């Protein structure tokens, strides 16, 4: 398992615009398009991303490249970040994905506000970090996924993704 697989597991794949967990427009492997209520807004955004008139539908291939970019943006974001870079650096291979996952799903900023957890993660007080993370809006809005991520942080294994 890699961070890519893990993500692919959590977000899945769709080749047609769709709505996400918070009703937003996305496509492919969870690539967000717009928070606007407009679907024209979404196709437009997507067309721009893709380099063509998609009419709302794309190819496996295009989705994958967006994914790659998307992943890249997360890590880049973790790295430019004064608050997560340190955390990241101290993570082992597996937990490192967990953090990436978190950042992919909500953004650097959002993730950067996990102040105490971040600390604890840095210190390697897993069980503690875990508890703390559960008490978040994040955890409230997406329980199933949170558990997985958090569990990863907790164990540092890919047991929660066993069935992916």
């Amino acid at each position: 398992m890699n961070c890519f697989e893990m993500l692919r597991c959590d977000e899945g794949l769709r080749l047609k615009i769709y709505k996400d967990t918070e009703g937003y427009y996305t496509i492919g492997i969870g690539h967000l398009l717009t928070k606007s209520p407009s679907l024209n807004a979404a196709k437009s955004e997507l067309d721009k991303a893709i380099g063509r008139n998609t009419n709302g539908v794309i190819t496996k291939d295009e989705a994958e490249k967006l994914f790659n970019q998307d992943v890249d943006a997360a890590v880049r974001g973790i790295l430019r970040n004064a608050k997560l870079k340190p955390v990241y650096d101290s993570l082992d291979a597996v937990r490192r994905c967990a953090l990436i996952n978190m950042v992919f799903q909500m953004g650097e900023t959002g993730v950067a506000g996990f102040t105490n957890s971040l600390r604890m993660l840095q210190q390697k007080r897993w069980d503690e970090a875990a508890v703390n993370l559960a008490k978040s809006r994040w955890y409230n809005q997406t329980p199933n996924r949170a558990k997985r991520v958090i569990t990863t942080f907790r164990t540092g294994t890919w047991d929660a993704y066993k069935n992916c």
